[PDB]
Parts: structure tokens; sequence; C-alpha cells
């Protein structure tokens, strides 16, 4: 994570931050799959398919079986801004980035 003027600098040049957080690219249902050695995070729709693998020791925002927004954070950590605007759109990456540089 980032505190302070880098992670403003970081907001205001719109940079894809080093420990970003994964987000949903659609909507759907949290499904959790975890090997002891492998993780991934599902999310179903009631026609589609989304995986992500992330790293086994990333910390999880979603409890499984969630309805989560297309956007909306699963992994803690920092969203990046281009993921946000495709997935959600100008609006959400407006309110972010405000609320983000407000935030230090």
């Amino acid at each position: 994570i980032t505190q302070g003027l880098p992670r403003v600098i970081e907001l205001f040049e719109a940079r894809r931050p080093k420990a970003k957080a994964v987000i949903s690219e659609i909507d759907g249902v949290v499904r959790i799959e975890e090997t002891e050695e492998k993780l991934s995070v599902f999310v179903e729709s009631e026609g589609f398919s989304k995986e992500y693998k992330l790293p086994k020791e990333a910390r999880l925002l979603v409890k499984d079986g969630d309805y989560v927004e297309a956007g909306q954070p699963l992994t803690r950590g920092a969203i990046d801004p281009h993921q946000l605007l495709e997935a959600k759109g100008p609006e959400a990456v407006e309110r972010y980035l405000v609320e983000e540089i407000q935030k230090v």
C-alpha cells in the first residue's frame, strides 16, 4: 500500500499500483476454490463464468456465495483506475479518485 505524497502522485498520474487489488469484471456470485497450495476465486453469473487466479496469501474481501458488483474489489489493496474504468465506468472512477486523494 501507499500513504502520503507518493499515493497522491500515483492517483493523479493514474498509475497501476504495485500491490493492486483484484476486481470483478462482471456481476455474479462468489465461489471460492482453495487448494492447500493454490487459490482461485470464481465470479459465477446466471449464464457466465469468471475466474481470477490470485496468489495464495492475498486477503479476501469476499465471503463465499456473495453477490458482487462489476468493479467490486475481491482482494485488498489499491484499485487500478483503468480497470475500474472498463468495469464500472466514468462516474465510479471520478468518485474513486476524489475520495482516494482526499483520504491522504
